[PDB]
DNA sequence: CACAG
DNA sequence: CACAG
């Protein structure tokens, strides 16, 4: 997952309001733009800060890759000197509460600025252009200035995009792959979702949620251990490698809030505000011991998908 | 009739959709501004030029006095540092084609630049303020600049307002004035709309329209000579006070782009465009000899209500 | 160049 | 001060 920094002062309610970014494809006089080349490599899941007016004003969530887009005509003479021919980038817009001055910090993040292209100058005033790359490492400032509501849009939700993203590549890699039948093409992908040979061989394992004790078929997801995009067929169609869990559950547990021990202990990631588990009614303990070949897949668990600083 | 220049690069597009100027009442430390205080001196028909992204974006007609009114929400964080407590100008917004770099022309306006509260800079940069008053002979340079537009929206447009306020004033002062009884004050009213004894004493002298011939009473109106704002109350309902016109010369003799010589000869105003007359097929020429009293008033209209340069 | 200053 | 730069 990469991170950006768009700078819109001229612009910042339209694109707002309209849940986009745009840019023209080149500069006025027909020369090529490193910032206008930045809209082509931004990627679904990609964390965008808007800069305006001197302050970040939301941590937003890319949704597309960019598209070839006629110039927003709501732009009028704010943006009449940029070309009609342009970038357009879907942005799922959070707007933050603590709103930061990045000047008002300079000391704390000038360390981690880039060489080349930042958004900042070593004063901290912004630099006149559009699309910003931004360092992991000053990104990690930025979110430490801001507090939890630019966690809360990183962690588990922005980062998961790019794993469904890799998912959806594999089902396509499994639908036109010849050395497999159609039946195995079909249950691999329907596995993806818990369903078809897959959750009826779980259910001669599991016969409940190992943390809400729920047995109802119809409140319970059939969850893969290994993640399905990284288990290979065998696995994904494995029995033992998955957990009947309430929604809630499958939810923590798919994004690496927690994981569990071999002996059953729950693992609660520092990533997890604990304020989940109260409101949920969810007890740290012990939730029963795993099987040695469920061990196998929870040890992957532990060491790759469970969130650790 | 006053001029101002109003600065909106900040929210210029809000406030042309809403309609409006809006400024704080003080600066944010609680102190007076000149500028702010501008906005309690616009009175209705006052031309304002809108100047954003360095460009004069349009010709605006006031339509009220300031009134107290909170910031308007749709500026958000570009308004941020404004307090809530305010003033609104309803403006009528007329946009140009032709949209002035004042910059661009700063040789040609320079001489005409107010001493103190100059919207721009000697070296033609604008100021950062809101509202600043524009001295006549400055208007009129940018008027030569701008074009055809600019002088539509002023001559016969934005000036007749405060004339049309003046009248309503005195309407008022008629329906107070305890030295003329109920009947007189009826007709006087009346009279301001061609209607009551007016109307049927001037059909006793005039039968149809000088200029188009019409003779057909619903298509004509009972126009004053010397306007019935400056006449007296024998003058505001005297026959020989007044011509049948069709309403398009109705228009063009009350706004003083057209008067007459007292042996009937059309006069044209400079500030009549004679594609009009061309339009609505209106010849030059000679439209019959007025009465001595009529005379009286006529000459009242050539020497103060016909537009000369 | 150039969505900040 | 500060609706531009
Ligand atoms: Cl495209
Ligand atoms: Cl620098
Ligand atoms: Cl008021
Ligand atoms: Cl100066």
């Amino acid at each position: 997952m990469n991170y950006w920094w768009v700078s819109q002062k001229q612009t910042f309610k339209q694109e707002f309001e309209g849940g986009y970014m745009w840019s023209p494809k080149e500069n006025k006089n027909g020369t090529q733009s490193h910032y206008y080349n930045n809209m082509t490599l931004v990627q679904p899941g990609d964390v965008v800060f808007s800069f305006a007016n001197g302050l970040i004003l939301s941590v937003g969530i890319a949704r597309s890759h960019a598209y070839s887009y006629n110039k927003p005509t709501e732009f009028g003479v704010a943006g009449a000197d940029w070309a009609n021919d342009g970038w357009k980038i879907d942005l799922e817009y959070h707007l933050v509460e603590n709103k930061i001055r990045p000047k008002a910090h300079i000391d704390f993040i000038r360390p981690y600025l880039p060489q080349k292209y930042s958004p900042l100058q070593d004063n901290g005033n912004g630099n006149q252009a559009y699309l910003f790359s931004v360092p992991h490492e000053l990104a990690s400032k930025v979110v430490e200035l801001i507090g939890s509501e630019a966690e809360e849009v990183i962690f588990g939700f922005a980062d998961t995009t790019e794993i469904t993203t890799t998912a959806d590549a594999i089902e396509c890699q499994i639908s036109n792959d010849a050395s497999i039948d159609e039946t195995e093409k079909h249950q691999l992908v329907k596995s993806r979702r818990g369903q078809g040979i897959f959750r009826s061989r779980l259910e001669q394992v599991e016969s409940r949620c190992r943390v809400t004790g729920v047995q109802l078929k119809n409140h319970l997801i059939a969850s893969h251990i290994k993640p399905w995009a990284v288990s290979n067929n065998q696995e994904r169609l494995d029995g033992h490698n998955g957990l009947l869990l309430a929604p809630h559950v499958d939810h923590l547990f798919d994004k690496g809030f927690i994981s569990f021990e071999d002996n059953g202990e729950m693992i609660v990631s520092e990533k997890l505000n604990l304020d989940v588990l109260k409101a949920w009614s969810i007890s740290q303990g012990n939730y029963g011991y795993f099987s040695k070949q469920q061990q196998e897949y929870m040890c992957y668990h532990r060491e790759n998908v469970f969130k650790k600083l």
